[PDB]
């Protein structure tokens, strides 16, 4: 029996969908026999807990463009084999229990975009060692803690842009051995930890534009080996001293960058590090050549 | 008499090279015998028109990694054998006379790059018919005109990265009928004519990342019969209905290519248009959006 004014079909798979209703919350009787749940466009406000327990073989749980504000920490509890999870575009959701998502170890993708995230709980990721690609762009995230996706050796792709992360500390990126596409442009980064980017062996994108660093420090883009683009754009560096390692790395990098637009002094402004000599890196708490 | 900056030779060919020497101009007294000139590492800030004339067997002249402002018009007049000249890495250099390169049928490759070249004159790669090799990266190019590159047929590898080209014109490429490689990337490429790329069917290899593309029509990749690398990333794409003929280009493509992330829709941000499918390429001047 077919729920309220949802949609329910067998092909391709067990589908209820129930978008764009106007409903207040998760309706119930949705047949358990379902393998995909379309529930995006609605005014869902809170996700009970084991609201979709019955749907053992539910592997597609769309849920983005509600009114979020509360999801229960045993709300997918079941949910064993869930591959996709769109929770994005809840603006005012703001805080994930860090156990919601334990036990989704078939989880593939995991949409956490424009949420209003203002924080990553500890193992708010624990454990979900099949996922591929995590959105957490858009968000309120002010701060990228040590281990955050510690578990996530399979992780492809990590959108952080467009979020107030002040820095990048030493095991922010642990664990992320498949990392292929990094984004964290639109930040607020004002430093790098040394051996930030250790794992990240096979990283091929790397964005750090339209943040506020002023220096990179040195060998912390050696472990990048599989590196082809980086983006250093928008960011106020200081093209003294303190820039001739990162100058001298720019000159041997075979892959590609961006522009590096030097901030300080007044005579240098809004010029490419890359092109400028090693004579023009001359002259300066302070760093260690000052 | 070698000049005492120089040292001269002829074991493979006869060679006048004077590098690193902190020369402010061009050496007087070059043997005229001199197959190759290196003259890269100075400071040489003017190249006469009464250079190197003389050397009628020169093939090979290395004037990178200097202080070039100017370049006379008629300064390699009497190379014919000319085969190889490096002018990069020159920045204050800016302007190029388009009557610089005429004459040098031999040429086969020509070093641009890093120049601060702002255009391309009218017929200044005319007749370099040899031309293999064209380095024109990292300048302020802010164009890129029709018949450019007509009479290089042999040109096989052409580096344009780098510059602020807005646009690709639809005879901007033609001639290149041999070309192999064309790097477009770090770009201000905005839109791309549909029959753009009609001469480059022996083109294998298309970098246009890092540009102002939001779509791109997929009659303009029809003619690239030979493309096995592309690379359309860093573009901000609009993955609606003006992206499904570029979707279903991407899904028969059986070449290597890299990601076409979507920049629009939100809903679709950082998706690879590869792996959409056609149902999320719906809704939204372009003509598929008003009906
Ligand atoms: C889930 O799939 C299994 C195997 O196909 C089936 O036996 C079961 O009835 C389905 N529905 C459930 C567990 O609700
Ligand atoms: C991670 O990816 C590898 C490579 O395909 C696969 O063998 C492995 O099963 C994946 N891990 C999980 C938990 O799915
Ligand atoms: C970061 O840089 C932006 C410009 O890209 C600037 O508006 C902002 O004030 C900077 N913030 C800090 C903390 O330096
Ligand atoms: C160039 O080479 C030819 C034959 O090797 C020789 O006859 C001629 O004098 C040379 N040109 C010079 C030395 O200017
Ligand atoms: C172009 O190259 C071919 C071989 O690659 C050569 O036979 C031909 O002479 C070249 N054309 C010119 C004008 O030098
Ligand atoms: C990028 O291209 C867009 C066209 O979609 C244009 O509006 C914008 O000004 C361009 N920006 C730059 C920096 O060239
Ligand atoms: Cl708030
Ligand atoms: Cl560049
Ligand atoms: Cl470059």
């Amino acid at each position: 029996p077919c729920p309220g004014a949802c949609v329910c079909y067998n092909e391709p798979k067990v589908t209820t969908s129930c978008p764009q209703q106007g409903l207040q919350a998760v309706p119930t009787g949705i047949p358990a026999s379902s393998q995909r749940i379309f529930l995006h466009g609605n005014r869902i406000s809170h996700v009970p807990a084991a609201s979709f327990q019955s749907c053992r073989n539910l592997t597609i749980l769309w849920l983005h463009s509600n009114a979020l504000a509360r999801i229960d920490a045993a709300a997918f509890t079941g949910l064993t084999l869930l591959e996709q999870l769109d929770l994005s575009d809840n603006a005012q959701l703001h805080v994930v229990d860090p156990t919601t998502f334990h036990g989704l170890g078939h989880l593939h993708t995991l949409h956490l975009d424009r949420c209003g995230l203002r924080e990553l709980g500890p193992g708010l990721f624990r454990g979900l060692a099949a996922l591929q690609y995590l959105y957490l762009q858009d968000n309120n995230l002010q701060a990228l803690p040590d281990n955050t996706f510690r578990d996530l050796g399979n992780l492809t792709h990590l959108f952080l842009h467009g979020n107030r992360i002040p820095s990048v500390p030493e095991h922010a990126f642990r664990g992320l051995h498949s990392l292929d596409r990094l984004l964290l442009h639109q930040n607020h980064v004002a430093r790098v930890h040394p051996h930030a980017f250790r794992d990240l062996g096979r990283l091929m994108t790397l964005y750090l534009f339209a943040n506020n660093l002023s220096m990179l420090p040195a060998e912390v883009l050696m472990p990048l080996r599989s590196l082809q683009y980086l983006r250093l754009n928008d960011n106020p560096w200081v093209c003294d001293c303190r820039a001739r390692p990162l100058w001298a790395w720019l000159q041997k990098f075979r892959g590609s960058s961006s522009e590096v637009p030097c901030n300080l002094p007044q005579r240098l402004a809004d010029r490419d590090l890359k092109r400028l000599a090693a004579s023009d890196l001359e002259g300066c708490s302070l760093p260690k050549c000052c």
